[PDB]
């Protein structure tokens, strides 16, 4: 049904297949790109940019061209703080240079994510992409944004 879990959860994809527009970094704390993983727990189990702003982005390169049917995203609960992506965009690319926006009736198609910390949320996508690089752009969040993914789809 082209719906297996392509590696985040499970370290098919590896650490530096993973990567942002920034990420929250100090002297006790790094929440990498590579922590965006679907239920990882332990320390700062997430990935954060820097800042929380609609221009950050969490990147996956998948290395060949997968078909891609979906998208999971969950948030991260940081002591007092719950942090979750209540909407995000969705782009893609062959090169890693030129993207291409996810779009829905012809214009830019805004998905729905998490409304808490810890529940994962299934996206579709429909058309399904057949590309080597996703990118997550969050566009609403709740106290900052957070994400932990798991990509959808298979071979062919």
């Amino acid at each position: 049904s082209c719906s297996m879990p392509l590696g985040m959860q499970n370290k098919a994809i590896s650490d530096s297949q993973i990567t942002a527009s920034s990420h929250l970094s100090n002297i006790f704390a790094t929440w990498s790109p590579s922590q965006a993983r679907l239920h990882l727990q332990g320390r700062t189990n997430a990935w954060r940019p820097r800042v929380s702003s609609a221009e950050e982005w969490l990147q996956v390169d998948l290395q060949k061209t997968v078909k891609v049917t979906g998208i999971t995203t969950q948030g991260v609960k940081s002591l007092l703080s719950s942090m979750y992506v209540k909407e995000f965009l969705v782009s893609s690319s062959q090169d890693g240079r030129r993207w291409t926006l996810f779009l829905q009736d012809g214009h830019t198609k805004v998905f729905q994510g998490n409304q808490d910390s810890s529940t994962p949320v299934v996206n579709a996508l429909d058309p399904p992409l057949f590309t080597r690089y996703l990118r997550i752009h969050p566009t609403s969040w709740a106290q900052h944004i957070a994400l932990r993914l798991e990509v959808l789809g298979c071979e062919a």
